[PDB]
């Protein structure tokens, strides 16, 4: 499973990258919006994760007809090859992703609420399809079982179109995505550095200093 | 389902390999410091698990910083082979298994208590990841399920890194752990002789021994 | 699924054998020591065995240390190539069917109770196990459900050790072991006899001849 | 799964057959005497129904000794390609699979109740068994669990001997067959001749030709 | 769970009864059709049947329409307070079986072939819903899973309604029925006799009277 | 359960309540549009409906503050014992829900799309709670889901609040919802006319016609 | 669970008796005839036990016919209150149990094989049923799944009759009848004896007693 | 289930004691910490509350010693009849609460993580036990698991003590809590407004106020 | 469920009784050979801790006869009225416990292993039975299956006989005893303090008086 980052923020994404655990960034409109404040250009701030994001960088249109899709789909595509074209689920969303399939461009359906609406993305030919399970969880209905859903169909037609678990709320949506066998879950920072600690560890690493100060008071391994 | 043993005591080590039953051992820094009394040195212990263990012999790091970790790391790979490094799942942990990975140094991620950290160990390229099952029963979770769910990620995505079940506090920590296919379980010496006895092979072996006395005076088998 | 005879009853297996029915037989000190009266000896009821069953025919050490067990088993092999040697599920059992494993003697890991000795004797190299069911029933432990978990263990981990589910007291217990999918059942005579028949085949049977006898007074089918 | 005709009524055969949907036909020699009546003569009988079908044709042997079965086997054999020969679950049958299988002659284990008696059929070689499931549902046992079990431990052992459905009562024997996946089911005439029906097909297609008169009061479609 | 005889035949149900074992009969036009030849008149049949059987005895009126199947319950009901009046699954059917409920007459919804008719046979204050399950089977239906359904759709709102399985074809129609919990079956005479048949009770018996005639040559118990 | 009309046509509803199946109404805004229409007051549409159904007929407010929705209900209330206040599921519907409670006044509330909408609506005292299952089935959800876990929630906490379920679309979902344990479903007419239909119903009663004339020509049943 | 001995000997019974764990006995025509040998009569085996045994002691007429079952009961009752008239599962017999338990006289329906038989029987009044599990298991058939339908369709209909598990081979018989919760289990001798017995009790009591020796070495325990 | 707002956000409460759908509130010192800013003291703002809240207010003692918790628990006690006293999970905790029951003050056992804890609460007498969900969710365990647990354990044993489940951050937690049957749930403000909503809600509510101008164009129901 | 101490420890016994989470204490006779030496007597520790516990205390006579065991019986239920005899799972003391039972003398059958050897101790009218869970897992048997099968044989049969689970050796068999609703668990005093601990507890509390002193420096709360 790869791990995304949920944010616009460039700070987050800067620290997750360098933490090593990232493996791509989901952006979209309101987060983007987030950041683009006091100054700060909302082109800069795309281009800027394209830039220390090694991985997949998805970056949503604005436009909602198919021509303007398609068009703002390309800049963003042409602003470098780890982009990805976050498309929602529309009529024309789903026309654009098939040209865009076409075009050979990495595309993301986006605002994906049922697994039929993303079985239509994949079969547009997305590249991902990220269903918004902390946003099903707000109506209440578990999200996860969405995804659940979607694996399923994925696997039964052998469909190629990753599924990126987003609107990811808790490391428990995390959990239940690999278990799944999601393909990726974007996540927000403050759910991303959740997902590396345990009180477990640690107090596990504590008492292991300190055992170890018993074996070498400098707390040094010398070998 | 290989079979490590958890322990610093030569003497254990050199009875279960000597049992032919014992794949690997795992120390940590508090086993090791059971060991490293009397004027034994740590050095020497590590060394001589090392000289009488074929199979993987993990070596925890004690160094909680990332260059500490990897230059720790390249020491202890350079002692042998099969030594396995031990990093704990900790952010610089991460980031020292990745850039191990890279050099090809084997190393197994410790302090593990859920599936996730699991995959992010895995992520980073970890050679085993050793999720504490017994300290999670310590605080009233099943720790095996973190196993169960572990195997269902790990096979879901593909996933190398062995399971090494670690903190095994009993035969059934094992029995589950083999049936739930975890690669590897590291187990303290108690539970080692354990697991091949049972007392209707030691009652039904009395029965046979007796019987072929009625047809072999002298308890010989002539062929 | 193998069906071997749990016999060194001499006209059983050449019964057996000669229905075409049986795959091998497994004998035990026991089983040896019940044929092994009135002046017949172990070493001939043995090798006559050996003589009439193609199939593997099983026959265990009596010696209880490891050189003794090793001795014993490559004088048992020399028997014949159908020979199989029975190793008890003891430490030393576990170091002899190592070295016999790497001597290329089949052996079989008998007095197996449980699933982790079961693994235990696989990953010692063991051809067959046996795990026995009816011992295990018979302390009000239902003995298949171990059949079941060596099963899955086995097949968890691609082992390729034979389940030769032993102490077979019914056809139930023969039953669960072809549905869990055991790879042999070594069962006495007269469960071997019991499994082929029925009361609706006698009767079945009995009215196809009644009736036959209404086209064919004399009850044969000429063509 | 295929779908045979239990019958030999030659007259639902020819009907059966001209529907297209028969692939073969078992006899029994209760089916077969009931035929063989006012003059008709069992060979001509059999020997008319082999040459109506083009499919596996099911004879049963009479002989209840090996000796017997063999011959009467050969003779059935003899009568065409097609032919199939019925050997009864006992043991003598099972012999004598044993050797028409060696001889390359397609065998049907038939009367076979439970699923171990199946197991000893497909060992004995058999080409097809045929558990009777109606026959147990009769004395009060779900006679297809017995199926599942057989097709159960048929997958386990990759076992090629086909699962022949008979005393087939019902199209819930058929469809449950099915679901299994039982290789072959054989049913009686009138259940044959139910399988193909549905009151929804029958409405849906007077509803289809009413409307179509809507458009074409002839009745015809001009393309 | 009741038993009640499928049947207009006097013969059978007099049989029956005589075995204490039809707790009442269905009749219905077809089944009385069968019986009204050879100048039985239907009226002598249904009082007659009504004379030999204590429990309910069902007849279903003809008229379709409600005034007509009023009519003719009240004249069933006059007939005998065991007579209970058997009304088809129509739009009249309900309006009558609701008019007679109120009159207390007893009354069984006929031809019932799914939960929701059933349902609203008892909405209507029907006495017995007979949902007709192998007539669901006939067309590729599992028919005993309508019966599942009602009782838990019964139990849900704690009807009273009994559930009167019909076109019983088999013993487990029979079996299933009462594993389900149906409050009656009803069952065609061949079937009725089968359900206390079995060969191991053939078997056991001979088998008891055998040894018995060991300890008491004339077969005799004496006390 | 009870089964509502799920409509404000006065010919629907009266041929349902002449059928005798109708055990109450529910209407809505949108519903009653659809009838005062060309004349027609909603206002004759509600009373008539009122009149002629003998159960609870539901009835919307329009309003969407506490005050009014609080007037609305009352007006609504005036109209007939048997009015049922259909309340919003908003803040102010539960509001003025638990004031129509505290005043004895019937309150249904609608527009429920999870279990926990409707636990609050039971919350707040409502006499019924209507999820609408069509709805969710609109948007690839499986309404009856909801049903379901709503009746859980219920049991679980002995919730008197009655589940009525609503936006009923199909026979299945009038048959889900009985086996479910909902106490009420409220169905359009189309629907409602299907739940007494089957084709075997059909089938079966021309054929008890037809056998029927064998025994009475005139198709008469005199007794 | 009450527990029976299901044998004629004497001094199987005493001791069983003795021991305060049997709860009454069941005998058989066969188990009789074993011992009423040389010079024993039956009628005295059957007096003695009825006065070992405080509880029921099940006692099988040998008529086929009900005349003499019924006769052959009345005297069989007559010998003590504790006598239980077993009566075979026949037609016959279901007679005799009717009449029998009319004139409330305990029977034991036997010979019961499935549970529709077992259903006939408890509806013919009879106290006990006993499937005979053993021979189920005997013809390949899992006869403990019977004791689990009739335990639940014994508890569908609230059914009075006690499922007396009958042909109990070895522990688990035992232990799922209890599971199941079967109200009784008759079980031979030596099953009886195994069922207290298990290898860790005699353990853990040697170890106590070794672990008390050193704290009193002549093994007392003075207070 | 019973709804608690967990804050201690007076505005908040006020708002959803308003709403009518708030049946108590549930402090912890955190929240209060948050809130006694600005000049605000912990004091007022505990008083203030429990003067708008008529159900439970739960308030957590400070102190970690017995004696400093009961006479902080009786402080809080005396401030209102409605005031909880919340304790943590401690050992001395049970202790204060064991002496709290015993002087009929309502407590509430904080900071529960398994359901070993919540026993133990319970089993010191404790009114509710808050075992906190998200909080295990944050450390990559499904918090609710340990509601289920707790429900069963409670279940099992007929404990009184109310599962309170805390550390809600979803409508899921929610919606699982109710499926369980926790007693209570306390929720954040942001959360407890969101119980309320759903997308199709508003959609249906827009709609009928749409349909219903064509029939009103004022938008009135006049009755 | 009860929490009983596991142990002869004075010292652990004071300690867990403090705590107020001791509902009383088993011991055996090597837990109290562990504590009778350097002058310690068995009689005195036996004494004391009756004197210390409030609850149930047990004491195990030593004397494997009938005789001796309820002699000594006697003797450790004159020591006190919280006094429980145990007595082990042997054909004496199944009789030892009937007549204690009809003594009222409570008493606790110990080194109870399966389930059917519970229900014999049940049956013999045994106030506690106590099977051993980790001896079980020691020999690679998940003991806790074989208190799910006593719980639900006791349940079956409305069993009174209170099941006390012992030889626990870790919180997870406490939590399996939990859920499955075993009546008392008897943990060793580590396992014991283990049962009120969780990290997050401790991490919950810091925070909580972390942020506490924001709002009161000095860590007090003044009501």
């Amino acid at each position: 499973m790869k791990i995304f980052l949920d944010t616009a923020n460039i700070d987050e994404i800067r620290t997750g990258v360098n933490w090593g655990i990232v493996d791509g960034v989901t952006t979209n409109p309101t987060l983007i919006s987030k950041e683009a404040v006091n100054g700060k250009k909302y082109g800069d701030i795309i281009r800027e994760i394209l830039k220390i994001v090694d991985g997949p960088v998805s970056v949503e249109v604005v436009s909602t007809k198919y021509e303007g899709m398609v068009e703002e789909a390309r800049k963003i595509h042409g602003l470098g090859d780890n982009a990805v074209v976050a498309i929602p689920m529309t009529e024309d969303g789903l026309r654009a992703i098939k040209t865009l399939s076409s075009e050979h461009i990495n595309t993301n359906c986006t605002l994906v609420f049922n697994p039929i609406q993303a079985l239509l993305a994949a079969k547009a030919g997305v590249t991902y399809v990220s269903p918004f399970v902390g946003r099903l969880d707000d109506i209440g209905e578990d999200g996860m079982q969405i995804i659940d859903m979607i694996r399923t169909i994925f696997n039964n037609y052998i469909i190629k179109t990753q599924i990126l678990v987003a609107s990811i709320r808790n490391p428990i949506h995390v959990l239940r995505s690999a278990v799944i066998g999601a393909d990726v879950v974007t996540v927000p920072f403050n759910v991303l550095k959740s997902l590396m600690k345990h009180p477990k560890t640690d107090e596990g690493l504590a008492k292991f200093l300190e055992d170890w100060k018993k074996v070498s008071p400098d707390g040094k391994l010398i070998l």
